[PDB]
């Protein structure tokens, strides 16, 4: 169709309409569908990324990079690449949307969200009890919630996007399977630091089994060997 803009543009443009009237102008719902849909037409070729395939890391060198597209105060636009056996840690989006979709590979997503009284259950304090492998120091125990792990599938670039609320699959982990997999990613808000919007990591409490299951889970550090470095973006520039 005559003009049409990229792809990836047009999706820009969409989250920017999502996330920030006569006649009426599409409400969030609706926003958010299209958006959806646009990111179910994303193939890895639309970005000019060429799928890659398996190569021993060097501990130099990365085991995620980051492709920066675009990003707002309403949202941020890029893309992760996970090399082969490379794990994204359980982490949080908080107060967050979030919408992604598989460029190449396989990942393991893993959805949780922390228990919340404001949808009707009751969220309980760790008891004294209860005991793990390995065990929980004191402060470590104070700091436990309790949550749920809501699924555990793996997704391919065939997999419909998917989608996060602030109150609903919330924290989530990326696994790589079987060789390097990369995926386009939208986060609104995005993250900023300085305004104390972080992005917090999280461990599941082993104890001494089908979902959804109900878990403990314990904030920790950003793991010692996992960092993302950005790498030059080779696609489609979005305007301006
Ligand atoms: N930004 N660099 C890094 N950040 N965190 C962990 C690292 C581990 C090995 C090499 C570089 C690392
Ligand atoms: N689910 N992906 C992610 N979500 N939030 C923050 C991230 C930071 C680094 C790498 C991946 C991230
Ligand atoms: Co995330």
């Amino acid at each position: 169709r005559d003009n049409m803009a990229s792809l990836i543009q047009r999706i820009a443009r969409q989250a920017s309409l999502t996330f920030r009237e006569a006649p009426m102008q599409p409400g969030f719902p609706e926003n958010l569908s299209k958006l959806k849909s646009l990111l179910t037409q994303l193939r890895a070729e639309d970005l000019n990324i060429a799928p890659r395939k398996a190569t021993p890391l060097p501990p130099n060198l990365p085991p995620v990079t980051y492709m920066h597209i675009y990003e707002t105060d309403g949202f941020s636009l890029g893309v992760f690449l996970l090399k082969s056996g490379t794990s994204i840690p359980l982490h949080d989006h908080p107060g967050m949307h979030g919408m992604l979709k598989v460029l190449y590979g396989t990942v393991r997503i893993s959805c949780m969200d922390k228990l919340d009284a404001g949808g009707g259950q009751r969220p309980r304090a760790l008891p004294p009890e209860q005991q793990f492998e390995p065990p929980l120091q004191p402060r470590e125990r104070e700091a436990v919630r309790p949550g749920v792990l809501r699924s555990r599938a793996e997704y391919t670039e065939a997999s419909g996007p998917c989608i996060l609320t602030p109150h609903r699959d919330n924290l989530h982990q990326i696994d790589a399977v079987e060789g390097p997999a990369a995926f386009l990613d939208i986060l609104a808000p995005p993250y900023d630091p300085d305004d104390g919007r972080d992005c917090h990591y999280y461990r599941v409490l082993e104890p001494v089994s089908d979902l959804p299951r109900e878990v403990w889970l314990l904030e920790t550090p950003q793991a010692d060997d996992f960092w993302c470095e950005g790498e030059p973006y080779p696609g489609p520039k979005v305007f301006p």
